[PDB]
């Protein structure tokens, strides 16, 4: 059974960028569904399996990719966000973005566009592809995690769901991402890429 | 060209159960941009057409899908309202809701349990399968049209987008239901289904 | 783990509407194939879940999807045919088929051109719809099974993937759909409607 | 309206890894059909978009997908193969393939199983990134075109669909594919880099 993951900074901590009643309803309403319905979905799940009915496990299959990869994905979301962080990532991943992308705002853009060209829900991803070696920025839509259905190893996400922005930026999703740029944890992507790249 | 449809009422008719702000937002928001959006696509994809692109038409394919299934269904959306509208449906439809599915409030669970089951953005749609002669409740995921994709004519619509519910009833999304039931405009619904069943 | 089920009937039975290679080859390769990456899934996906992995569990989510769904499917199919079967269902199936459909024939040609209509490899079901409580036509594609995706209880099955005709009947699918008509097991699908109904 | 591409080589030309009764039912029925098919719903469509009926647009989308990434798919796949091909690709495209790729045996494996990992129809694409500016491996399901649904420009195609080896090699693709790798026409594969890469 999985639990819900404390965030690492209050509530207010992201002002002005994200105020707290997005950061508050986000972790402590969608996240603890999220997290709620992966418990009742894997239980389900687990005794279909035991019982070994592969039809109860393939009805089960959206409804556990949906609970998991919004787990996922948020429990990524929540440590990617810093109210220190900001800014211009510095180190190797810096070089690894001059040089799979031209520079580091050519991949800002590149991001904001691919978070943008999201219909309807979905996360905007930056990845690193481990067979190629190289990072890649990929869209998935709903709760689909990255590196579960693409193969791609989650370092940054975006999460371009309405409950993300609605209450402060309304539906101009760019002046939302322009914000979120302030607000990125370089140091965990730096992190995450070390990680990964080893 | 398309143009974007007037609503038939005021921002504030929908008092309390859709406060002005939605509406206001998403008639002027939401649909304009689809519109727009749509009205682009068109004059791209008939450009295309004309020269005989077939890749050019199947890359547009997503984005006409997209922008016109919003169009659509947001027009048959606001129909569907009514400051008048609510309460117990009458006539033939009536009948048809009983043989169909026992009772109105059969139905009333039925489709709410379709609107919530809407894993992201969606639609909630009771519609004539006219091939069998029946009414249908079905989910559409993103911007979707009924018709279009699944053949069953449209009669009424719920939009489980969460821009039409997030500003008023933030994550509750069966409170949204529960009130949206006050202000369905069956008149219209009825129109509907008489000009479908003839 | 699963077991591939033997053939109530030898290769040569469906002489000369489906010629003894068809049969010996699928029964003997691509269901076998079905049967074996099933188990292999099911030991790697359940020592995946004992882990506790989301992201291993939603990567395999295709691959059991596909084996077990083509192991339901075929293992549904196998039953579906006999030597003996074909020409005209009898007893309740069959006014259930009347009321439904209007005629035998008509629900002939509808599924047909369910069978046809599928684009690339799929599967056309005759399902009862327990919910409604009526028979209903569908197609499914890849190895997708009716109950586990649509939530139709199968009762009627046609192998439109290309190793079940091609051999024979070459790109003329129609006309394997014509043969497969005199085979079918209706003996069978009333069992299933008479367990299904209830 | 579009035509039938004749094939450059007769029938029998790819003895014996494909044997002439398969090129000759691949090219004259199932790409017939598909350029038949195309050409009707190009018809449909294009007085459906001077009409005006983005609903019956929608409902045509996934015909004209199918038919033109069919006629798209097979016209690259005809000019990909050749009597004379096979062996070592020459020039730039060869060293593309050493810096993308490691060496050329490991693109040979990657696209063998990119191709077999096909789950039902399908094609294997290798396909030039122009925004990155490097090789890469997909697969699209059915007749899905790489340009038009992955923006990818497709330089070798794969045709994984079962009509393309089941009259010879049965269920075994990976033979197939091993086959394949022996008429590959690796000169038109560096014309289209080079018109790609450019
Ligand atoms: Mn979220
Ligand atoms: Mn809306
Ligand atoms: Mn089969
Ligand atoms: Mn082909």
């Amino acid at each position: 059974k999985h639990s819900l993951p404390d965030l690492p900074y209050d509530y207010g901590a992201l002002e002005p960028h994200i105020n707290a009643q997005i950061m508050q309803l986000h972790h402590s309403k969608h996240h603890a569904a999220y997290v709620n319905n992966l418990n009742v979905t894997e239980e389900k799940y687990q005794e279909a399996l035991a019982k070994g009915d592969v039809t109860a496990q393939i009805a089960l299959q959206p409804a556990l990719k949906f609970n998991g990869g919004g787990h996922i994905n948020h429990s990524i979301f929540w440590t990617n966000l810093s109210p220190n962080g900001g800014g211009e990532p510095k180190g190797e991943l810096l070089e690894a973005i001059k040089r799979d992308f031209g520079s580091f705002d050519k991949f800002k853009e590149k991001l904001t566009a691919a978070s943008v060209g999201v219909q309807g829900s979905g996360w905007g991803w930056l990845g690193f592809n481990k067979e190629r070696g190289h990072l890649q920025i990929a869209a998935c839509p709903n709760q689909d995690p990255l590196q579960g259905t693409t193969g791609l190893i989650p370092l940054l996400g975006i999460d371009v769901w309405e409950h993300a922005y609605y209450l402060q930026y309304k539906n101009v999703r760019p002046d939302y991402l322009k914000a979120i740029w302030n607000v990125i944890n370089w140091e965990n992507v730096t992190e995450r890429y070390m990680a990964c790249k080893k």
